[PDB]
């Protein structure tokens, strides 16, 4: 087993090295001033931004609320397809029935993605694209609800979560347990899943005993934050509902609508 386990954990994390365009590596180097980001802040800023200096169009908004949801929307898609890649990666998921990835992945990116944000947050705000911009918690909270309430759950989940200090090769795994998850709905090889699930927690048990050892208790503290992610993501989508029904001008991005189908 041992050696197995170093060496699955060690693909992994080669997999998300070669899949991720941001890394908490590289977040935490640029937010501690050792790597300059584009400081977005308010209508002027967002232009600023858009116009080349963070991103290289998006369906038309009457408002700065509607405006930042739809790059929230261009964030997850691009955050799904590397998501993706880094699945089709991990050992034998390749190897499950088409639909139990597109199941898997369906119904675990949204949780992925919140986890894999943290990275790129301070109590101030947050790195964007791939590193280039800070979006302030402060115009965040400033957008008018519903759209400031669907996003200051994810710095509260985030910073808490930055609290315990893993790193890329922990947050690896994690991701890979995250993903792997024999109850999402509809999935047909249960067991299957179930069980490349529990060698990788088994890898992230034993990677975190070797990589973080005075942390006697982080294992069964991150099996419970991906229980706070399922609810967070609970939450999200019940959000995500409330402004369908509420704010009618408003589009969601084909891929979402699918994940979201139902
Ligand atoms: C941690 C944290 C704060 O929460 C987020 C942060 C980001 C980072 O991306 C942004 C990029 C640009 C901008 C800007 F500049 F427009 F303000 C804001 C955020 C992107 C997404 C979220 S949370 C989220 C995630 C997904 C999502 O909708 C798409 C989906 O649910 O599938 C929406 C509407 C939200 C609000
Ligand atoms: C890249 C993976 C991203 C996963 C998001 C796509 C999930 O949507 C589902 O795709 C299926 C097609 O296979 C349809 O049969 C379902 O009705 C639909 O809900």
């Amino acid at each position: 087993q041992v050696a197995d386990l170093k060496a699955f954990s060690k693909h992994i994390y080669n997999a998300y090295l070669k899949n991720f365009n941001m890394t908490k590596k590289k977040a935490r180097s640029i937010l501690t001033g050792k790597a300059a980001p584009f400081v977005i802040h308010d209508i002027e800023t967002l232009w600023q931004a858009e116009k080349g200096l963070v991103w290289k169009g998006l369906p038309p908004y009457k408002e700065i609320s509607v405006h930042v949801f739809y790059r929230c929307q261009c964030t997850t898609v691009e955050t799904v397809r590397e998501l993706t890649e880094f699945a089709k990666s991990i050992p034998s998921f390749g190897s499950l029935f088409l639909n139990d990835q597109v199941t898997l992945l369906k119904y675990g990116v949204h949780e992925a993605i919140f986890a894999m944000l943290a990275s790129l947050v301070n109590k101030d705000g947050l790195l964007v694209a791939n590193g280039s911009g800070f979006v302030t918690r402060e115009f965040l909270r400033s957008l008018r609800k519903p759209f400031s309430d669907i996003i200051e759950p994810k710095f509260e989940f985030a910073v808490k979560f930055n609290a315990l200090e893993l790193d890329d090769s922990d947050l690896a795994l994690f991701i890979a347990a995250i993903i792997l998850c024999g109850d999402r709905p509809g999935l047909m090889n249960v067991p299957r899943v179930e069980a490349i699930q529990d060698t990788i927690l088994r890898a992230l048990e034993f990677h975190l005993q070797a990589n973080h050892p005075d942390a006697q208790y982080l294992f069964p503290k991150l099996l419970q934050k991906m229980a706070d992610l399922r609810q967070l993501v609970t939450e999200h989508a019940q959000m995500m509902q409330r402004i369908k029904k509420t704010e009618t001008e408003t589009s969601l991005h084909p891929l979402l609508q699918e994940i979201y189908k139902d």
